[PDB]
């Protein structure tokens, strides 16, 4: 089990997420929340949200 | 549900500090997610240290 203050991949998840471009706020915050739910799914969840900002740049 | 509009303010705070550099910037966000409730202790914190850190 990794705790969450000890976990490198959730915390750079949350790092990440926080600054991609193209989210909008209840995006961000949503991905913020099942990251909560579950940091297991950091690894999905930041590749979900890439995948998200990719689809929704503005060119 | 406790990433709202409040949380958002404060994660943009943490990063917009100068003086940190990006490990400091993280795991204050991670400070943050991890209990929104002290985002007032924690800002705090950030700034000052921000500011032992300015040029």
């Amino acid at each position: 089990a990794v705790d969450n203050k000890f976990n490198k991949e959730l915390q750079n998840a949350i790092y990440e997420i926080l600054h991609l471009p193209n989210l909008n706020e209840e995006q961000r915050n949503a991905f913020f929340q099942s990251l909560k739910d579950d940091p297991s799914q950091s690894a999905n969840l930041l590749a979900e949200a890439k995948k998200l900002n990719d689809a929704q740049a503005p060119k």
